[PDB]
């Protein structure tokens, strides 16, 4: 399915396992294909994380995703192409104190091998309005400046903490183990976060792309647009422009979801 995708993040491009594809790959999909949790807000399940699932959804009907949908598309893809690729899973901490209760292993990211690479590289376009939009040296210590924040790895456990500075603030986005999972337990985790009754993608509404050179971040009706210099911050109307904003701004295919009423009514209950 590869020059679909291709075409859909509108890359343009050389193909070979290199380090600067891998930029140009994962810059080229962060621009391209929203961060969404449509689908369990509506109440469907995140179940299916095959190649051909995933394909279809993000690629042929131009919907966003989530962690799962999105570090899985990638794999797929970045496997294709002469990467190894191997699934990772993590817990989110982001605006956690360090005393915060374990969260679950709800996320999912990538470690990276290819042809002459100097060592492993983390891959993570699924966290989004936080997920790094560049390929991450899989090592700690180093300050790794993007197009946006600058990021750095430490060692917790075990396993380690990604962190990003945020306006100002270093924090810690999510802690992970750099131990393969199985296909199966990203599934459990999938279905946990896209229909649990307490799950933040089930209870409320988020989207989130990147521009040049911003952070565009919906929850809710809140919408911010976080540039270089400062950030806008919008407060919606209505559910109505909420959707707008979800096919506008966010490139959403928001008639895949059903009829636009349904989607709004859903919407305005939630949110407000």
């Amino acid at each position: 399915d590869l020059t679909g995708y291709l075409d859909r993040i509108n890359y343009r491009g050389a193909t070979d396992p290199t380090l600067d594809v891998l930029r140009d790959l994962v810059s080229a999909h962060t621009g391209a294909i929203a961060f969404e949790n449509l689908d369990p807000l509506m109440g469907v399940p995140v179940d299916d994380l095959s190649a051909e699932a995933l394909a279809d959804k993000l690629v042929d009907r131009r919907r966003g995703g989530y962690c799962y949908e999105h570090n899985g598309l990638i794999g797929y893809v970045l496997a294709e192409l002469g990467y190894r690729v191997r699934r990772l899973a993590g817990r989110v901490v982001w605006l956690a104190p360090p005393d915060a209760p374990t969260p679950a292993q709800t996320h999912t990211v990538l470690a990276v091998t290819f042809p002459g690479c100097q060592g492993p590289y983390l891959v993570d376009v699924g966290f989004g309005g936080m997920t790094p939009t560049a390929p991450l040296r899989l090592e700690t210590g180093t300050v790794q400046q993007t197009a946006l924040e600058p990021y750095r790895l430490d060692d917790r456990g075990d396993g380690l903490v990604l962190q990003a500075m945020v306006r100002d603030e270093w924090q810690a986005l999510y802690e992970f183990s750099t131990l393969t999972r199985p296909q199966v337990d990203l599934r459990v985790g999938s279905w946990f976060v896209s229909t649990h009754p307490t799950s933040h993608f089930v209870t409320g509404l988020m989207a989130a792309t990147v521009a040049d050179d911003a952070r565009w971040n919906l929850m809710g009706r809140n919408l911010a647009i976080h540039r270089r210099g400062g950030t806008e911050k919008i407060l919606l109307e209505d559910a109505a422009a909420v959707v707008d904003t979800l096919g506008d701004r966010f490139g959403i295919n928001v008639a895949d979801v059903g009829e636009r009423g349904r989607l709004e009514a859903r919407i305005d209950k939630v949110c407000f």
